[PDB]
């Protein structure tokens, strides 16, 4: 009936980070629809990244879709794919490097965007020392957000980096910080896992900090509902794996392209009180 396609997804997850559970869901809905077989992969190190795009081009995949946290790790490694004649969508991070690369098209929110304006907004909600968590070192999309909330926040800011893949020490390290300087207001995390941490973190550290997160998980709608988080960014994950994948189908098929030589854009979009009932359940399914 139709044509079968191979396409390898490349990710950076950590084991055991569940926001590339939605990633993942999105991208098997479009895979579904579109006769691929999904072959996913992942690794935190950049190298061994690196080698799973090499992996996916000796396969002679139709399609790659790839994650770029570490620009220099990685560009060489897809330039290598693109002259292969493999075509090649990035997706999640890298939005600033994507096209150097070759790479057709990306799908992400713009993090430094996403950065300038949590920035602002924690202003205007009166907040004047913020704590930037970063749970990995060295990822472009991680310190984007940070530099942004940098450049417009007005009062004092902090980063902090923790193990994301020790949550134990995710916790301690966060309730330590907020001990040591009680001045700090304001704890914005890049992850919905991480903002869990952080919310039992203020508590075990007495301190008067509230709580901002990048992203959903199943506990997010509840945690804005009841006060425990002043807002959430969505980036809208699955729809990042799902267009990754649909993408690749449609230049395929029919040498279509979406964005124009720019990236398309699947957030910023801030979830407060206000219109978090409109996600809820979503979230709480893990579809978003
Ligand atoms: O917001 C997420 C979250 O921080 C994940 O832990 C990370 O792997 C993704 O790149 C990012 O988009």
């Amino acid at each position: 009936n139709t044509p079968h396609l191979t396409i390898a997804m490349i990710t950076h997850q950590q084991p055991g980070d569940t926001f590339w559970d939605i990633i993942r869901k999105g991208a098997l809905a479009a895979a579904a629809k579109d006769n691929v077989t999904l072959k996913y992969s992942n690794d935190p190190d950049s190298t061994k990244e690196a080698v799973l795009i090499q992996d996916a081009v000796n396969a002679k995949v139709d399609g790659i879709a790839v994650t770029i946290p570490d620009p220099p790790a990685l560009i060489p490694a897809i330039k290598q794919a693109v002259a292969a004649g493999i075509p090649v969508v990035a997706f999640n991070a890298g939005i600033d490097q994507w096209k150097e690369s070759g790479a057709l098209m990306y799908f992400g929110q713009d993090e430094t965007v996403a950065g300038q304006a949590a920035g602002a907004r924690a202003t205007s909600e009166g907040f004047k020392h913020v704590l930037c968590v970063l749970q990995a070192q060295g990822q472009v999309q991680l310190e984007s957000r940070c530099n942004g909330v940098q450049q417009t926040f007005k009062g004092q800011y902090t980063k902090l980096y923790v193990n994301g893949a020790d949550q134990p020490s995710v916790r301690t390290t966060i309730a330590a910080k907020l001990k040591q300087d009680p001045s700090i207001d304001l704890v914005i995390t890049l992850g919905a896992p991480i903002a869990q941490l952080a919310i039992q973190a203020v508590k075990d550290a007495g301190s008067n900090a509230k709580i901002a997160t990048f992203d959903f998980n199943t506990q997010v709608p509840a945690e804005i509902e009841n006060g425990q988080l002043q807002w959430a960014i969505d980036q809208q994950p699955y729809v990042e794996g799902y267009e990754a994948v649909d993408s690749l189908w449609l230049y395929i098929t029919n040498g279509d392209t979406i964005g124009g030589g720019e990236a398309v854009k699947t957030g910023p979009f801030f979830v407060d009180k206000s219109n978090v009932a409109a996600v809820a359940k979503f979230a709480e399914r893990g579809t978003r």
